[PDB]
């Protein structure tokens, strides 16, 4: 129905706004673009599902997210990719891990404060109907 198309449009507007707020945060610059294989040629070898905020915007715009749960799986992937690729004790790795956890935590905190649970429940019920 349109009403269902209107629901998913509202979802996309909401997700673009959350993603924009994460992307303009200086802490998260490293997560804003895919990893350049020239800088890190073994990335694509270790990380099977690269994810970044640019890719998340592309996926919103392609109507790939029908729920905030599916969006948060991609945010979780940005975080777990960073924990897996940068696991060492050295400060460079610890800084990226802290920034990755802070991304996950910020996305979840914005969604806790600004997502209506009944809106998410509607999205989940339309998705389950398809
Ligand atoms: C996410 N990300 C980005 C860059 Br640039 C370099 C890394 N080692 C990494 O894990
Ligand atoms: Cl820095």
């Amino acid at each position: 129905s349109m009403q269902e198309e209107d629901t998913f449009r509202e979802l996309r507007i909401f997700l673009r706004n959350v993603t924009h707020r994460l992307a303009i945060d200086k802490r998260f610059r490293v997560f804003t673009k895919p990893v350049d294989p020239d800088e890190v040629p073994d990335y694509v070898t270790v990380i099977k599902q690269p994810m970044d905020l640019s890719s998340v915007i592309s996926k919103i715009d392609l109507h790939k997210y029908l729920t905030v749960k599916d969006y948060l799986r991609d945010i979780d992937l940005i975080c777990s990719n960073a924990l897996e690729y940068n696991p060492d004790r050295d400060p460079g790795d610890r800084l990226i891990r802290h920034r990755a956890c802070a991304l996950r935590d910020t996305a979840y905190a914005i969604i806790k404060e600004e997502l209506d649970e009944d809106f998410e429940q509607l999205c989940e019920e339309i998705q389950e109907s398809r």
